[PDB]
């Protein structure tokens, strides 16, 4: 019930971890680097920010969310001096099994099934449900930020990267309590996009000639123009399509909420959803 | 066309046997029974210190008064009391007690699903009038729904306009924001309670505040088991988290469960047991 | 890729036989007929005193003209008139009358729900083009829906961009209301189409009430044989909460607008009523 | 030189037996007793939602804590609770009850004037420390004066710093209203001590009688109570804030400074109370 708060360490991180001058330099350059504990040889990941207001917010919000085990665990935070400047060094449990879609795509010809889609969506949404229950919107939930702990077949999938996260707030109706300004609802848009990609292998909005954002692509996003083409959507439920339809709603306030998402039959009873085979792994493997 | 509000300036005791000590509780913010001098018939008195809010309250409540589902104001006095200018509102006396406490005093016949609907239809009548003239009540809770008398044929009325606001300042949007919609939230909560006997959100011992914010609530068994998905869906539309997703009072009033109370089954509810106990 | 608006600055009478009387008329917001001099072919003229709002309209109308369900601008002129700079707009001449004028020059042949559907899809096509290039018309009423001619294959076009606005400054749309009232308008027009009078109407502070409140029914006789699928669709377009309203994409993908040849040919009181 | 405040970050439950039945209660204002895990010794717990207001309280209170007439802060935790961030303040447990709570239980006529003086000296010493480090408590009311133990000479202590403000950022002092609030309150309290009811009350015009500063020293109650005291009270209760004496002037007031020399006449306080 009561959760310990963030103690940012001030000692040098190289005390506790074999950090090189090499990786450390890729770190400020945004790279996320694998480093090793020196007591144990256990491996971890290091993300490096320059101590600034935004960086502080990231660490604080991520620290809160770390309680939930579908979110990547922060082991320690350092505030050290590097290149004269002061910066935050975040050490996480190392997620080593790769990005969500990489796993799926490199696995043939073991089909991905709709049921694996549902299980995967059930656990992302659990993470989002936790974040919204404490008034954080992640606001950057994309495939690049969902990684598997290990290649182990039972690896668990975790949400990463909180540099866009925001506190959603500083007979009584809910709005009466806090601002309604809607960052929580784009986490919901994002679930929609991931769910969509999981069932077919490609996103609902895309570029043809590819692959940067198209002006065509932006219009289609803004219009809300997408379809459920054959061959890849033909065995998928109408119930699943309707669910994607509610999440990809253009009007944010028309969008389903995480509580409604989690109570949806398809999410709530993954283990009952058919193991209908999908084109996801082929489409994905085909790049 | 209805009459404007005329605040009477002469001392209220010119006209009502008002104790000086009723006046003393009156100031604390108590509604008090008082009597006419000619008629010797009983009325209700609440007292406000004259200020912009009180002026707003009398003003909005007065306009609302045309609706008979709203407690009637007999007249309004502006008197000096304890040195200050302050507002004295005389109302019809609502002698029936509050919505629930009535419902829990019971045992003869069964409080049925149909009684719930008829009740929700009349609170809805009140709300629909308010909103149609661009006032939002904003404090529609049970303690503000009183029965006229103790007769079975008592008529339920809405009270306390201390939080009311004008929502006003072709597509309907070209001709307000979020005030009207919490009246509908409230209708949701009240309707929920009318059907089972407890509220949809509650403290079991910040959880409750979270559950409201997330919109986590059940339709638990046993007591919700006889209620249809139609009624469930209507409550779901009202308890919507995002205000703009909520039903408007016009849609509510045109919902078949409300519009056709007649046609709704007199199936027994657990409301009265739960409430008593 | 299509060309930009090149506003001509030469005297318009160099090109069209425009009389001083029509210029005077056209100054008063009347739309007038003129003729090319090379060709003697027929056109429509409307005159705005040049000002930033007049400039907005021309700029937006030009953009939308790309789409053939929008009246075509053929030339824009900036000339002096009464010593004031002003804009003269030459459009394709729409000669088939207003949408509802044609329907009520019918009886007593049927006007069916299916034809209703098709007309609606037609207007919808205009609105879809606008929105997708971020323009809201904001004046979609019946008298801005004129037909090209009275030939059987005349097309219905949207006119009058005097209230038009740019709606504009794994990523949500709200990142990359005007449009939503266009859609309230589709509902009004659709509602009228299916029965022959408006959903809200004069009876005026009382009518502003009925609008704000959403107060309208689907009375009989006239709505009795009309399909529930339609009534639901109107119910969404006419929603009081704008964000609750359906979008133009969602409108064009609706089975009633999409698959017309499975909306029944059920006859409507529309022409009979429009007449009376 | 005393140590600064070292807000701990580990679960408060690593150290104390904070049954989750207390959190949700303590989180809305209740002060709950808890126990140190290793010593089982009991303590009190106050929980604030972590904000600048809250952080101000802990800091000012930590500073006041060196004065043994302020309740002592044992330590302060910062923890996530229900995903919100909040400060957990662990104090020495004051288990003797509210100052007046005890005086009630006195036997009619037992509580003396000499006692009242000794108490006011005692409350007085707290105010004096606060003001001398530029803190004004601003909520010195009876329910914030609690007794340590129940022992006969258990020491009385000022609690609750939720309203405390720093009264600041040949020379004249002014060249360097909040403290004067504290001195009014010593006045009301001193008054209650001597008769058993306040100078302002109802049987409201009570907001006029304060503004007008109209109160009496009614008999039978006030009849044998000295005049130098009545006069002390009349300064403190001055309507005009600048007219009130300071805490230094109060600590040097003979009735305060030399309680020894003040006679033990009985008051109707207990009975009345
Ligand atoms: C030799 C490869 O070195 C590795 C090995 C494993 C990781 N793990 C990982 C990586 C690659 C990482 N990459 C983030 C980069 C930014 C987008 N989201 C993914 N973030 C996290 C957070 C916790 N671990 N983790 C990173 C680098
Ligand atoms: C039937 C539609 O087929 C298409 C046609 C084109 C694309 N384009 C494309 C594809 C195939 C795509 N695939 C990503 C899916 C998620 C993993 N990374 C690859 N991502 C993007 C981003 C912008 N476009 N784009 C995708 C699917
Ligand atoms: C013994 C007579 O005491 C009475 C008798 C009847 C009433 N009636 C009543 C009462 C008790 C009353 N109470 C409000 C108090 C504040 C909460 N909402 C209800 N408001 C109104 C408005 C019109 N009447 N009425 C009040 C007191
Ligand atoms: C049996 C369902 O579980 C619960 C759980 C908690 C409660 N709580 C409770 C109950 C029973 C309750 N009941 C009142 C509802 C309004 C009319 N008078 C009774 N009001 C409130 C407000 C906050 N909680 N709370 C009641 C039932
Ligand atoms: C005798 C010729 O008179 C005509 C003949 C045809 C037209 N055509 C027409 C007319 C009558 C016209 N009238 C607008 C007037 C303002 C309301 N919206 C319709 N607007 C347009 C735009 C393109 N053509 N067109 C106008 C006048
Ligand atoms: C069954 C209700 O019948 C009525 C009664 C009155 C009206 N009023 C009216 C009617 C009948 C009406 N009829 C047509 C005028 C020509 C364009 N389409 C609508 N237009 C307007 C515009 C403003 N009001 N109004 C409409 C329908
Ligand atoms: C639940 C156990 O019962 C106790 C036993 C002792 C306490 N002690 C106490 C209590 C009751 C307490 N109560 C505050 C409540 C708010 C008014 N000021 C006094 N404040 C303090 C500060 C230091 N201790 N202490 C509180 C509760
Ligand atoms: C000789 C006058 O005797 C009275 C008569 C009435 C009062 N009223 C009253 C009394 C007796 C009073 N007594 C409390 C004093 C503080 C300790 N708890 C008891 N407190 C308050 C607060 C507001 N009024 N009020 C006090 C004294």
């Amino acid at each position: 019930h009561v959760k310990s708060g963030l103690q940012i360490k001030k000692n040098a991180i190289i005390d506790d971890y074999k950090v090189t001058s090499q990786v450390l330099g890729l770190g400020i350059n945004g790279k996320v680097l694998q480093i090793f504990n020196k007591r144990t040889q256990e491996k971890f990941a290091l993300k490096m920010l320059q101590d600034c207001p935004k960086a502080r917010r990231e660490v604080e919000l991520h620290w809160r969310a770390s309680q939930c085990p579908h979110i990547v665990r922060i082991v320690d935070v350092y505030e050290n001096l590097y290149a004269g400047r002061k910066c935050l060094l975040i050490v996480m449990e190392c997620l080593d099994g790769g990005e969500l879609f990489s796993r799926i795509q490199d696995r043939g010809d073991q089909a991905f099934t709709e049921r694996e889609a549902s299980e995967i969506m059930k656990s992302i949404g659990e993470a989002i449900q936790y974040l919204h229950s404490i008034n954080i919107a992640h606001r950057d939930v994309k495939p690049e930020n969902l990684l598997y702990t290990s290649k182990r077949p039972n690896a668990i999938l975790k949400l990463t990267d909180f540099g866009f996260a925001k506190e959603t707030t500083s007979y009584v109706a809910p709005e009466v309590l806090g601002p309604e300004k809607y960052d929580k609802s784009c986490d919901m848009w994002s679930l929609g996009v991931i769910m969509y990609i999981l069932l077919c292998g490609y996103p609902p909005f895309y570029s043809n000639h590819g692959l940067a954002i198209s002006p065509g692509m932006k219009t289609r996003i803004r219009m809300g123009q997408y379809e459920f083409p054959n061959p890849e959507w033909s065995e998928v439920s109408e119930e699943v399509k309707m669910l994607i339809r509610n999440l990809l709603k253009t009007e944010p306030t028309q969008r389903m909420t995480i509580t409604e998402f989690m109570n949806h039959p398809w999410i709530m009873q993954s283990t009952k959803v058919p193991q209908t085979p999908l084109h996801t792994s082929r489409v994905l493997k085909e790049d």
